[PDB]
């Protein structure tokens, strides 16, 4: 059964993103969830914090300050704005194929 994993974001708190992928049959995830923490500090936003990989999914922490420097018309959430830096940088190794939106 081959598929591009069902990850799903959620919000972490006030001003973080964590988002988890599928597993069991996903070592595309598993791996790059691990290597997704650097992934994106090496392909970071300004108001990036921190961000720590929790075996299939990524708790990703940020500063609201400058993603509200963002908040594109449309995104109603600070954390809804770093979706899509991160969503550039991750869809492209499969999700872009689902796109969290």
């Amino acid at each position: 059964g081959s598929m591009t994993v069902r990850y799903q974001i959620e919000q972490l708190g006030d001003s973080a993103m964590m988002i988890r992928f599928g597993e069991e049959i996903n070592e595309q995830v598993n791996g790059i969830v691990h290597a997704a923490a650097a992934y994106i500090e090496e392909q970071p936003f300004p108001g990036f914090i921190e961000c720590i990989p929790a075996f299939t999914s990524l708790t990703v922490f940020y500063d609201m300050y400058e993603v509200y420097k963002h908040l594109p018309q449309g995104i109603s959430s600070p954390f809804e704005s770093v979706k899509r830096d991160v969503e550039e940088r991750l869809a492209e190794i499969a999700e872009d194929y689902e796109v969290n939106r």
